[PDB]
């Protein structure tokens, strides 16, 4: 049975306390989802099961997925199901999706991330028990679920920083990868080129109600003050929030079906999943797996990157996408051609499945076809999607 | 693709703070995974993917499943996801592992959950962005996350009162149900029923470090009590703590394979995986989907209730085995046998994956070949597994 | 002893998360006490005690008024005590300033008090026990040791808008003595009537200079019959006619007179007596009328002697009612301003009030002062001072 | 005008989450009053001012002091103050009420102190602004403003270990000296001795009521353990919880009068105020400032040690008591004749208060007609009053 992508929808990419600050992740999966739907050709009715990524559900309330579809209009009739793969959990929900579809236990299924982490709480470990005495620590869920490592409680970007080095990438390298992302992460939002995946969003406030279209991060920045930002993870440091994604908030849902299904309902899927690979290694190493992640998806599809046209390789830090394009051999006018998170967010629920729609989408204006998205996971993974325009 | 379970293993399940306090989820998850895939007489390099369950990762660091795995011994080239599909993360991890399993992707898995309610935080809501002014909440992650109605803020314990008042479900009733389910419990404790499945769990008193072996509420429960406790859900209510699940601690973990990777390996599997199917409706009516559930389950399987030797019912509360018995018509004799959460415990993430190890377990014991199991999940839902003897 | 009050200093009074959010209390407490010795034209050793008035002492760490006595840059041998009569704080530290001054335990002291309401912290009551099971409250230190009644949970304006209404208290009449207020406040300002008083504070976020009280900047005149309530729906109070809260800083340095003399020194005023009102705490509003009543009781005054009173304007109503039954002149009451325009950090007010009312009835010409302000569990305390 | 003490008592000082964890600071205060008015032979009215001492107030609820005495029955006329001299709070309250007696206020004035450690609460300082990113502090009430000086935040342990180290006081020294601190505390609890003095406190839990009538401490130590405990504020030091004052609940009430006042209502006054000093020093010399009090005060008085029958030196730690033995000359068998705060407690706000009243009580059972009272004051200083009876 293979496997298609009928339609995607996703929310723009506001920055911390920012744009999208007065929404739950909930209401931004909604969005997402309500519009995946819509933009199918389906009803809500005809959606059998969700799968949605959300690293942080800590003050979400019950069921976050379930509270998600809800909204978006779909029936209590629909099974949902929260996962965690930590920053891949966008594009593990894609694959548990398509897998499901190939062993026959659907024919119609969601599968988008979302993340509000201006709204991840705070937590108090000890105060169910007692504190008893003493001053404590009170940590941000942000953090301690999220970006820093369980056994060295090391940043992902401390990592960043000493993979960096390691493999030599300089202020300078870093800053002319990280310096076109904030050009072409603005050449985008000028041609007009992401209106399309995007659906913008009617927010509240006291200062009466506003819709947002457009990427926060990129509009509230400066690319000149850029070589002189100060280190972000070590003091004499190399990177700097210039070259590292954005703490961000957002949404995203695809609507998977079978061949058939689709060719039953005739619906014209924009793309088919050719493949998809995970890879896994060392936890220090996160900033790497991408490479073998390909390495893996490049084995069980019989593709190289040659055949490739366009790849949505996140840049959780400007090095990950520059090592991997510089280990795996890609020209960087075929790698983030509207830019990537170090301009746009990184909401990490989302992002796998953003992605996938940004690379579909852009084969598209690019009139290509095959393409290969990737991302890195804290935690010390990779996973690889590879698919194909109908 | 005939999906085989191989072998499995769970951990007792500790009382709210008391035998497996000590020890976190993703801790209690890691002894589960090291005796299951040993059991298995395989190695731990042999596993490719781990799908473990988890309601509440609030406290929990990055990837609670990622932790859980490499603790237990399993190499970091070993994929690592955390599902919550609340009560049922147990059930669908293992329905996960078994689409991929049939889809192709993987052919050697460990599939499971991992819950320490004890160990569970607390959140403050806007103590990020600023309370400004006057009192504020801390809310039990526990009860916002995992023990209430997202729309309402109803506890599932609630929604179970209005629904054994309207099936007409009385005192008397649910507490006989409860009476024979703590009787079945201690018999099996007693007798050593439950000791094929059960890894003991070593943990640190003031007196030096002791192991746990048995369940911590059949032994702490007092059956001459039953009939004069105080109701949980409502001042006048019927449904009191010995007909509702107790807030437990435990893990549980099961290795799945393709039957030609069993035979190849010169394995003898346990049990082999018949079918599954799901069931979805109203928030308010959880309760009653386990008798969705098993109808789909008969459907996609083509069994009749008569096909089946014995039933896992989870008993989050008496009503809901006494519901789905009713309307299915079910023998008590025939169904959980040993007895329920309703005396044993409810450890969340994880009471999905050890009821379908129960099942194995007394299939085997008691004499018969055919396997019923399933349990409700708030968010209005169930998950249903139907297994055979090899 | 007759106790003179040599000279004073009071910080200005920033907003709540206003200008002043950047100091912390103890700070403040400091600038009031450094500018207030140097003031008295004394050396910080000369001082021999230091009592401060603060009401919200979380987060402030170990004994507040001994750290700001430090920092203020008085020795380690300075005596020091914090004490916490509500928001009649500041004026008991000068009562019990005078009270120690009166028996020989002392000849040069300091006294007055120090809030930063702004900076006042959240606190948990079961955290150290455990919380166990269920949901909790993270209550404001700010409302449950200061503004809300003990035995009630309700706060002040509450009590407030109840003794209003059976006091038959109008809308009309309270937005129109705020009006006056908020004027005479905008007044002082653009005059610097209040320049002798304020003692200017240097926050460094670069650096900048308050000078003037912050609310009066920032207080629109014609929006005050179009404020909604603040303490029950069908309200007569608003953030107009009820007091505001204020970062802000008082202190003020009293001697025997023997001691002045024998200084060479030049006092601003002399302590004719002093008097404290006790009863029912939801008549809060209402115990300056006592206060005052003791105070002539005591001195042998009658409102008559009086050329100024400084009444506290906790709430527009608390000075409307005495001005009722004292027969006070609005003209001869809280003449640069009251609470309700200029602030109110609740430690401090007890002696900003006696320093403004010797600035007035210097520059306004006239003799004989009167201070009041009302307490929260059912008290006041008054003060009768005279010029020199 | 002369001043005289009519009469005290002195609720049992409780341990920390001890026998009285489960009255307020409040109600422990409320039960010393009324008892010392109803031992005065006066009525509620007749108290014009209260003067309470109170170190922790912070979620106690506005006017700490008007709370506990009205709870004491004594009327709304009778004014009200809280103050906080640290650790002599206590003594603080009695001296300012001698000196407002003096100076013509009042007539009739009830002085003391309360704190409850115990009911201590937790504070977040960057709550009301926001914490915006990356974890934060919850910081102990009674530590940050009660037991660490504020310009190192070292604890008064800390400075009393260091000061223990350079005036050269070995473990052995200070423990012989604890030792006999709590061998006189249990033959005082034992023999009735402290009777006179204590007021006993009636409480609830589960069963129903309770009469705590007893310190704590001295009935749940063990003499034997004092050589055998850990070091409790450096590494390798010399100070252990037996020879540091524990931390502790009670409160405390004097009611005093002029000399006139007392006869003008034909009562007989238990003793004279006969002279109060304070001591003022930087911060770390905290712990030897009971000298410079005892020399002001035998400098003001007019006495010298050998007029002096009986000390209350408060032994916030042993090394306390001792170096101020040491430097007057004094001898272990004329100071603390029934033990102090090692054995028994401390309670920060009250022990200056206590330690009045033990003080005469003992001068009363002892023979003995002249008394000395001083205790040293976190933040360098140290109050002390000297006291005859009649
Ligand atoms: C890097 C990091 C520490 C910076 O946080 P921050 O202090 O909030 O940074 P901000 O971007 O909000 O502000 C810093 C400055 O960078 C500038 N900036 C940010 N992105 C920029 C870009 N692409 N180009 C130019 N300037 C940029 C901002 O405009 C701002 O300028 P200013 O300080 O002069 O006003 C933070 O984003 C972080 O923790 N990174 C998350 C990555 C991570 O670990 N997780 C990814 C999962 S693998
Ligand atoms: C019902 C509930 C509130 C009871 O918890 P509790 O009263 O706080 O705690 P306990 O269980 O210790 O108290 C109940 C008492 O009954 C006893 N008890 C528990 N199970 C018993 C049993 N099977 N037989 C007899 N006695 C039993 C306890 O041991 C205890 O005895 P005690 O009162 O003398 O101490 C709690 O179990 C609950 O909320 N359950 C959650 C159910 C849930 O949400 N699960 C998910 C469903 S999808
Ligand atoms: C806090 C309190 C002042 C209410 O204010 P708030 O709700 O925080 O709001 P603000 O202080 O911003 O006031 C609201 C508006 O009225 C304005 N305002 C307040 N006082 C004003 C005055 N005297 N004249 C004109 N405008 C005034 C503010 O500037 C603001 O204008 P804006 O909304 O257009 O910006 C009031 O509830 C209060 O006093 N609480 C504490 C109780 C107390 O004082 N107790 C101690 C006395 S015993
Ligand atoms: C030092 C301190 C923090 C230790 O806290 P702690 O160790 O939790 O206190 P504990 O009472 O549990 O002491 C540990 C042991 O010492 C024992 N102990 C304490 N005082 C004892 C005594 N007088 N005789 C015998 N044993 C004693 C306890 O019984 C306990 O034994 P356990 O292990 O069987 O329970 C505490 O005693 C203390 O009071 N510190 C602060 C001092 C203070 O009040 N500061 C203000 C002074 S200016």
């Amino acid at each position: 049975s293979d496997i298609v992508i009928v339609a995607g929808a996703r929310t723009p990419m506001g920055g911390f306390q920012g744009s999208l600050a007065g929404v739950s992740a909930v209401d931004l999966g909604a969005v997402a989802i309500r519009e995946a739907v819509q933009r199918a050709g389906i009803a809500a009715e005809d959606v059998q099961e969700v799968i949605m990524g959300c690293v942080l559900p800590a003050g979400l309330k019950q069921g976050p997925a379930r509270q998600a579809a809800l909204a978006a209009g779909l029936p209590a009739a629909t099974g949902c199901t929260t996962i965690n793969k930590l920053c891949g959990s966008g594009m593990k929900a894609v694959m548990l999706a398509h897998d499901l579809l190939k062993a026959g236990t659907n024919q119609v299924m969601v599968a988008g991330g979302m993340e509000s982490m201006s709204n991840a709480p705070y937590v108090l470990e000890k105060a169910r028990s007692g504190l008893r005495m003493g001053h404590g620590e009170i940590k941000d869920h942000m953090f301690l679920d999220g970006l820093e490592d369980a056994r060295t409680g090391r940043l992902m970007g401390s990592f960043a920083q000493e993979t960096a080095d390691k493999y030599g990438v300089t202020r300078e390298e870093m800053d002319a990868y990280a310096i076109e992302s904030l050009k072409r992460a603005q050449a985008a939002i000028a041609d007009g080129s992401l209106a399309a995946e995007i659906v913008p969003v009617t927010v509240t406030s006291r200062k009466g109600e506003s819709v947002v279209k457009d990427d926060e991060q990129p509009l509230t920045a400066n690319l000149e003050k850029i070589p002189s930002l100060r280190p972000a993870f070590r003091k004499d440091g190399t990177i700097t929030a210039a070259n590292a994604s954005s703490i961000s908030d957002g949404a995203s849902a695809l609507v998977l079906m079978t061949a058939e299904e689709a060719q039953r309902r005739g619906l014209k899927p924009l793309a088919r999943i050719v493949g998809h690979a995970t890879q896994s290694q060392d936890p220090s190493e996160f900033t790497l797996a991408p490479i073998g992640a390909m390495t893996n998806l490049f084995a069980r599809t019989g593709w190289s990157k040659d055949d490739v046209d366009l790849f949505e390789i996140n840049e959780a830090f400007a090095m990950v996408t520059m090592l991997a394009m510089r280990e795996h051999g890609l020209d960087h006018a075929k790698v983030n051609v509207y830019g990537g998170a170090c301009a746009q967010g990184h909401p990490v629920g989302s992002t796998g499945s953003r992605i996938i729609l940004t690379l579909i989408n852009a084969l598209r204006q690019k009139g290509g076809k095959r393409g290969v998205a990737s991302l890195c996971i804290g935690g010390g993974e990779a996973t690889a999607v590879a698919l194909e325009l109908l």
